């Protein structure tokens, strides 16, 4: 089972 | 015995030539469950495993959603990461991502890691207590500012306290012929001929499962030697051999020590020719 | 950043002349990812070849894993032809029987 919720990505 | 469930994301960029690649596997503790690639006909998280068909289609719809949501966000991060450190438009760059749970002999949460790299170089991670990054650059800090005020690491806790627990149970629970054996490795020993006064015993281990195993050489009772990497026999098992050069005359006096989980009292190889 | 890779040609039961059996050829440390491998008969190619998926280790290197079946004679010789960016040549890996 994988991650369920909100990904968040990279900031830079 | 301990048990594991990771899995490993991979988004090469491809400038001019369309959309950057994606696989992303998944791993039982040595053993391959399902798959995903962006380039393939299917667009569907296929399973690779018996023990896992067996599944409905809701898993399997939810898997792919979940799937193909990630990639959606490595594909922003490369273009991020390229524009904030004044690189071409041309060269193809790779991030990877790895994250996973570990469970003890009696089934419960004891260890959760998560990781994020770029070309290969580490870039943030969670840390052993799960609620702190390791940057390595001003990049890194940034991002740990702006992953640090949106609480990502409290949202990112309770998964992999819970469900990856609750899921990895699931697993180990259905495919109990499979993941819940240990095959004890066939060894032998072998001799080549160098030279005139040289020769070169090897120590071989075939056919075991799990890949965790040790082999060790011991000149009567004191240790030291070439090895390889354990590598996959392609169905399911992984093999191993090691090595010491020995002036010759002298063969009676060299051990191999074969050291295994499946192997209740070690292992002891002699040259009896 | 490049790291280059190495090479193992070995088969999956012990060889034995006649008996089918399969050939495997396991690179693994390298990065980037783009790889090119080839399974070679007597120097000429193989059609027939699969590999399994992109994995990679704890350090972020790569590996895979290319095999076929074949039937082991006393004539014939396999080998494994790999190119990669770090390398300037391509590289022959020879399959001796007892590696």
């Amino acid at each position: 089972g994988l991650y369920d919720g909100r990904e968040h990505s990279v900031g830079c």
